[PDB]
C-alpha cells in the first residue's frame, strides 16, 4: 500500500509513535517519506547482502528474519515479509525497538541526513490528527 501523508500520520499516531522516545510524529512521517515514499512494499538490498523492508526500511541484519542474511539476528521476532503488510503494526512495533537501541532515530541514515534539524512539523501540517 502507498499511504497518503496525513493517512500515515494518523496510523502512526494510533499505534503510539507520536513523541515515542521524544520524537514528534513529523520525525516519523519524514523518515517514512525518504525511506519508502510511504510504500509498505519498498525493499532495498544492501552491499552486505542484508535487505531493508517496508515503510521504515527495517534491515534484516538485526531486526527480522528473511532466511538469506548469514549471521543475522531477528530481534523483532518477525518474518521480514510482515514489514511489507498494508497494516503497519509490525513496522511500528519493530521501529519502537530500534529507536530504543541507544542512537535514537540516528539508526535511520535517511532521518539523520534529510530530516534531523529540519522543520519536521511541516510533515503533519494540514492533517486532522
Ligand atoms: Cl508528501
Ligand atoms: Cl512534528
Ligand atoms: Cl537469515
Ligand atoms: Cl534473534
Ligand atoms: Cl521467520
Ligand atoms: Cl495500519
Ligand atoms: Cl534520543
Ligand atoms: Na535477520
Amino acid at each position: 500500500k502507498v499511504f497518503g501523508r496525513c493517512e500515515l500520520a494518523a496510523a502512526m499516531k494510533r499505534h503510539g509513535l507520536d513523541n515515542y522516545r521524544g520524537y514528534s510524529l513529523g520525525n516519523w512521517v519524514c523518515a517514512a517519506k525518504f525511506e519508502s515514499n510511504f510504500n509498505t512494499q519498498a525493499t532495498n538490498r544492501n552491499t552486505d547482502g542484508s535487505t531493508d523492508y517496508g515503510i521504515l526500511q527495517i534491515n534484516s541484519r538485526w531486526w527480522c528474519n528473511d532466511g538469506r542474511t548469514p549471521g543475522s539476528r531477528n530481534l523483532c521476532n518477525i518474518p521480514c515479509s510482515a514489514l511489507l503488510s498494508s497494516d503497519i503494526t509490525a513496522s511500528v512495533n519493530c521501529a519502537k525497538k530500534i529507536v530504543s537501541d541507544g542512537n535514537g532515530m540516528n539508526a535511520w541514515v535517511a532521518w539523520r541526513n534529510r530530516c534531523k534539524g529540519t522543520d519536521v512539523q511541516a510533515w503533519i501540517r494540514g492533517c486532522r490528527l
